[PDB]
């Protein structure tokens, strides 16, 4: 019993964490066999940050202008190239410790573990989502660029995120592994501000779900509804519209519980109208979207209590 | 900016992780050096039940290899197994037992696997609201000082609120619980006062002001309040341990007491503080500090 927001175990990520120093600036690399991957944005000043010409910036620097550290240890840079925002360093040794991994893209509402780092030493661990407006609520200091987001589902290391920014709302911005930015953002102190955020409804449905296995049932009601009646309600409450890829995926959970989708559905509705009424679900006053279908089944029990 | 329930960075205790098996039940095993730690439940007056036991009676697996059982020993609720073979991974620890109010992280693990890691605090009624399934028993709970791993919880038990009991590394208790199948129950929980206050001084630097007001208290008057709202009473020395953040922020302990005071009485009125509608307690005062500073390991 217990639902916690839980993240991946760290390690075979710690082990991976370097420190990359270009002239003044000093941010987190991830160092994969012979390359250390890190955002391209180390090359600038804050000056160049406003309209950086990144071909420029890189043209003018050499292998050794680019300070690699991992731990007590200076790794000898050989080759540098850019790929979309990410700088990649050949270094001339194979990392030994480069655990069995994969560059995965995510969509928003999958969840993900973020190990913070400063100076290429890890501080620690929390667990987030990729937001519908592709950012991130995460929790990162001055020095945080270059920490990564990345699953564990089996012994594979799944990267999916790397820092770049915090946006003027406190919210932050990235990359996935191969340069590519999550959203509308780009690597350049130009006026960006996220887009209006919602709520990740499909991860709502399995959070309360979550609730049932775990023996709470009190927001459960007798309506049920239909798919464009709940969304026409959900709009209404910033809810992200669900899709019949939505219901199919929650097929599992609802099979275990014996509340159907759309069952389910109409008890959201029902909460959203009425709010808790001094009740918590799962230790929590408000309708939790920081868990998937995935996560729900992975932590949870299978046998409804 | 931002402030999540964060835990220490797990890999420092990942490498010590072991399966241990003793008939038909399977739990984790903590091993440091020659020895493997685990909950002394995997024998099931346990001295009568150990001594029936013969060191091949208990397997030990640490990864695909089996580690050889050359000796063992009882210490309170904590078995100790002598290996044959000392922990290349064992890294820089000491056995920690922590104060009601204090956090740790814990690495849940399964059959000698680590699948997880959170936060979580030790409550006034000394349980701990984790997340454990069956094979969870022996997980344990951390926290890191610069290089060094200090070990302070080893899961035993679920209790029938769905809250969890265990002990210290040394195989003490936390709470009036025993590890035998008994009715067992934890008492009336309270509200940890001093861990509210720094999440609200943590709410403050973030830029979250709308709970200051214009008032002090008394220490005197605070504490009739709290104990009316099952919260814990709040020291002199939880006032001194606040210094640091009051002198931050610029908010007086007393000052910050009393907005606390109008949140009790008021409610949040349809407000959230850090994204949360509840008033959260498990953030110690140094956690805020160090996750508002980045402190790495
Ligand atoms: O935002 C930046 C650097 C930056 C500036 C302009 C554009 C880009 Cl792509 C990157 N660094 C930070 C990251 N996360 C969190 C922070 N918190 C405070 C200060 C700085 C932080
Ligand atoms: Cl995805």
């Amino acid at each position: 019993s217990g639902f916690r927001k839980m993240a991946f175990p760290s390690g075979k990520v710690e082990g991976c964490m370097v420190q990359v120093t270009c002239g003044t600036t000093t941010l987190n690399g991830l160092w994969l066999d012979d390359v250390v991957y890190c955002p391209r944005h180390v090359i600038c000043t804050s000056e160049d940050m406003l309209n950086p010409n990144y071909e420029d910036l890189l043209i003018r620097k050499s292998n050794h202008n680019f300070l690699v550290q991992a731990g007590n240890v200076q790794l000898r840079v050989i080759g540098h190239s850019m790929q979309n925002c990410v700088l990649k360093l050949k270094v001339d040794t194979a990392n030994p410790k480069t655990p069995k991994y994969k560059f995965v893209r995510i969509q928003p509402g999958q969840t993900f573990s973020v190990l913070a780092c400063y100076n290429g030493s890890p501080s620690g661990v929390y667990q987030c989502a990729m937001r519908p407006n592709f950012t991130i609520k995460g929790s990162f200091l001055n020095g945080s660029c270059g920490s990564v987001g990345f699953n564990i589902d089996y012994d594979c290391v799944s990267f999916c995120y790397m820092h770049h920014m915090e946006l003027p709302t406190g919210v932050h911005a990235g990359t996935d592994l191969e340069g590519n930015f999550y959203g509308p953002f780009v690597d350049r102190q130009t006026a960006q501000a996220a887009g209006t955020d919602t709520t990740i409804t499909v991860n709502v449905l399995a959070w309360l779900y979550a609730a049932v296995i775990n023996g709470d049932r009190w927001f459960l009601n007798r309506f049920t509804t239909t798919l464009n009646d709940f969304n026409l309600v959900a709009m209404k409450y910033n809810y992200e519209p669900l899709t019949q890829d939505h219901v199919d995926i929650l097929g599992p959970l609802s099979a275990q519980t014996g509340i159907a989708v759309l069952d389910m559905c109409a008890s959201l509705k029902e909460l959203l109208q009425n709010g808790m009424n001094g009740r918590t679900i799962l230790g929590s006053a408000l309708l939790e979207d920081e868990f998937t279908p995935f996560d729900v089944v992975r932590q949870c029990s299978g046998v409804t209590f």
